[PDB]
């Protein structure tokens, strides 16, 4: 394990572990516990072609 | 982001942005916008076990 | 390809190529042909949010 979720998902401004903000889904994430980044999107968008596309 | 789609998907010989060739899907890709490589297959084939397998 | 399945999945104690043990799947992995690791889980668990979650 040389890579962590820090290079794919980053903790949101408030809902990085709560899953919600102010009672509603955070503008960046919605109950995920972080947010997607350039790498995460590449590793997700690419897999979205062989998994969901 | 320290990694790009270049280490997973490479532009096809002709259909790297068109998604098709001569009205027909490229022998390597079929409207994807690139092609899969050894790394892409490992990162896709491995996820195909926890997503599609 | 600069990465292999060795940084995501490793051969199990017995069912790394058999896919089964004593007539039953390995306690650590099922007829998969290996086992999940910390990296594989991160690359799978993260994709499990954009693919299965
Ligand atoms: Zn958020
Ligand atoms: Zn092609
Ligand atoms: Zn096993």
């Amino acid at each position: 394990m040389v890579i962590a979720t820090d290079d794919l998902e980053v903790a949101c401004p408030k809902c990085e572990r709560a899953g919600e903000i102010e009672g509603t889904p955070c503008p960046a994430c919605s109950g995920k516990g972080v947010i997607l980044t350039a790498q995460g999107y590449t590793l997700l968008d690419f897999i979205q072609k062989h998994l969901n596309k």
